[PDB]
């Protein structure tokens, strides 16, 4: 009955595999609108039209250190657009409207003939991600368009931990170890500022700063989530809703925490 609803019903070995159902292609943006460089992921054969996400790199970053997002979101029914920031060294305000630019990209891309996106995305249903610089910008992104439909960034930091107004379902990915934005310090502070919406805190056990990025050796958790996530919030699938909500039975999770995402008759 759900008009988002993509692909077979979900199970715990179908999200943590590397690879959803859909098939996925990418393309780079040959004229990118505001920010440095994009990839576009699209899964090819979901059936219906899907929402976008727009993924940003942390400070000195570009986009190999988030690729693994783009084909792991993607094949489950998502248009992912990847970005290089204008500069490497970009602070979270302008990575927000930089991440801002690329979802308006993507809806342009979703009316222009000659893309490969055309008329698969619904515009109107739109997720943020990222990495430190980039986790906060995905924040502010969130605060200043509360139409955002989920945000998941990892191991965020922002110069202010405030982010009350946020009403954007939120789930933030730490790493206990972190020693560049320390959890104590900032993942944490930005999560408990948070009391206006559907929240989530994941933190893998003894991770590094990097532990949520390609490469990571937790890419099953961690997919699982993440897409979990953008399922429930961008596509309100409730086939989702306990892989969404639910504290994972792992020793790779030294800290969970969940607020407001469970449903209540
Ligand atoms: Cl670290
Ligand atoms: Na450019």
């Amino acid at each position: 009955t759900n008009p988002y609803a993509r692909g077979p019903n979900p199970t715990a070995a179908s999200l943590e595999a590397s690879a959803g159902p859909f098939t996925v292609r990418s393309f780079t943006v040959s004229r990118p609108s505001g920010y440095g460089a994009g990839t576009v992921y699209y899964p090819t054969n979901a059936g219906g039209t899907v929402g976008a996400i727009a993924i940003v790199p942390g400070y000195t970053a570009r986009q190999s250190s988030i690729k693994w997002w783009g084909p792991r979101l993607a094949s489950h029914g998502f248009v992912v657009i990847t970005i290089d920031t204008n500069s490497t060294l970009d602070q979270p305000s302008s990575r927000s409207s930089q991440q801002m630019a690329a979802l308006r990209q993507v809806a342009s891309l979703n009316g222009t003939s000659s893309s490969p996106i055309y008329g698969k995305v619904d515009t109107a249903r739109m997720g943020v991600m990222g990495f430190s610089m980039g986790g906060g910008g995905s924040l502010i992104s969130a605060a200043n368009n509360p139409s955002l439909k989920a945000a998941a960034p990892q191991a965020p930091w922002d110069s202010s931990t405030n982010f009350s107004s946020v009403t954007v379902p939120t789930l933030i990915f730490a790493c206990e170890n972190d020693s560049i934005a320390p959890v104590n310090s900032s993942a944490l502070p930005i999560y408990d500022s948070m009391s206006r919406n559907a929240k989530q805190f994941l933190e893998i056990n003894g991770g590094s700063h990097s532990c949520a990025n390609s490469g990571n050796s937790n890419q099953a958790l961690i997919g699982k989530k993440g897409v979990a996530w953008m399922k429930r919030f961008m596509d309100n699938d409730t086939r989702y809703s306990t892989f969404a909500c639910e504290n994972p039975n792992s020793t790779r999770v030294s800290d969970f925490r969940t607020a407001n995402c469970s449903h209540h008759h």
